[PDB]
């Protein structure tokens, strides 16, 4: 595991990446782990912004599969070719798989001018695959043409660039510190998730726990920060800029419109509020609980940060602000995720980031939304 260890980088606010190799000869490239979506694409023509793109022409193991996709998104899009090839990690198991390769050819708002990156991997399940839940994902090829334990774990670091470390197949012990607690997976489609409660400083928000689950809720290392619903954003915000309002901050800042400032070494970590999220337990009427420090939904850009924590309307996400924090264990074969503190987390010298229970949470399965 410790060749697998540090073997993802980034840019802060753009995601992390992992090589992998297409083809044979093999061609290098660095995709973007996505637990957000199960599409394994990458680049395979002269887009302006990327550094290099798969040439599928010059791989004797390519195989057209004589077939198109399309993926949209609310602005932008991908489409291209797709097929199938020898896939491989560098720095992951010594393994190659056949897996299925959306070759793009033609996209919008899909690839970063800058970014170190040429394409994408999809570690959810089939169900949101597209263009349909035939297109087997990579880790589904992976698990079944070898004897990789069908689970993988993400340590993403932060710092700008940002580094991380995605076990695959395994745990490494020395990605974490304490216990880890497992949460169910609701449904094996997006890695589905459900909070029970939500606290601020210890205290509790007062809201139905099926306000923290609409319309659903995920793990998703494909986006930056914590996305909570309206009413659970203006309820986290309202608390937190009474809970540092010993400060002034523009109406910007708390939308990612602006960021603050203070001289480098002197911020004022200690007035800002850590969050609790308790999510479902493995037990009946058992459930167990996260807390994000300041550090997690400031990311920083003297010293100057934005703020994380953006409203959302499509269910919670837990992206890269909440993963930070913590050593998620994306144990698929039990249908289930763990967590437990990150080895590699920005702490205060007075404060601490934890995972802790168990808790006794009645009718949890109420939260979940239908």
């Amino acid at each position: 595991f410790v060749e697998m260890v540090d073997n993802l980088r980034g840019k802060s606010g753009q995601g992390y990446y992992v090589e992998m190799t297409v083809g044979s000869p093999p061609q290098t490239l660095n995709i973007l782990v996505d637990t957000g979506s199960s599409n394994f694409a990458v680049g395979a023509a002269p887009h302006p912004f990327l550094h290099r793109y798969y040439q599928r022409q010059l791989s004797s193991t390519y195989r057209d599969l004589r077939k198109g996709v399309y993926v949209p998104y609310t602005q932008g899009k991908w489409e291209g070719e797709l097929g199938t090839d020898l896939v491989s990690i560098p720095h992951g198991p010594n393994v190659t798989v056949r897996a299925n390769i959306a070759a793009i050819t033609e996209s919008d708002k899909f690839f970063i001018n800058g970014s170190n990156w040429e394409g994408i991997l999809g570690l959810a399940y089939a169900e949101i695959a597209r263009p349909d839940d035939s297109l087997e994902p990579f880790f589904d090829s992976l698990v079944k043409q070898t004897h990789v334990p069908n689970l993988f774990s993400l340590q993403l670091c932060g710092a700008a660039s940002v580094g991380g470390s995605m076990i695959i197949g395994g745990i490494d012990h020395s990605l974490y510190t304490g216990s880890l607690w497992y949460t169910p997976i609701r449904r094996e489609w997006y890695y589905e998730v459900i909070i029970v409660r939500v606290e601020i400083n210890g205290q509790d928000l007062k809201m139905d726990c099926k306000e923290y689950n609409y319309d659903k809720s995920i793990v998703d290392s494909g986006t930056t920060n914590l996305r909570l619903p309206k009413k659970v954003f203006e309820a986290a915000v309202k608390s937190i800029k009474a809970a540092s309002s010993t400060e002034k901050f523009p109406d910007g800042f708390w939308l990612g419109e602006q960021l603050v400032c203070w001289q480098a070494g002197t911020t004022p970590w200690n007035i800002f509020p850590v969050i609790s999220l308790y999510l479902m337990g493995e037990v009946t009427n058992q459930s167990f609980r996260i807390t994000i420090l300041p550090q997690q939904y400031l990311r920083p850009v003297d010293d100057c940060y934005k703020f994380a924590i953006s409203q959302s309307s499509t269910g919670t996400v837990m992206g890269a602000v909440i993963m930070e924090g913590f050593y998620v264990v994306f144990d698929r074969a039990r249908k289930r995720i763990g967590f437990a503190v990150s080895a590699c987390h920005v702490h205060d010298e007075f404060r601490t980031a934890a995972v802790e229970g168990p808790f006794v949470t009645l009718d949890m399965e109420d939260c979940g939304y239908n």
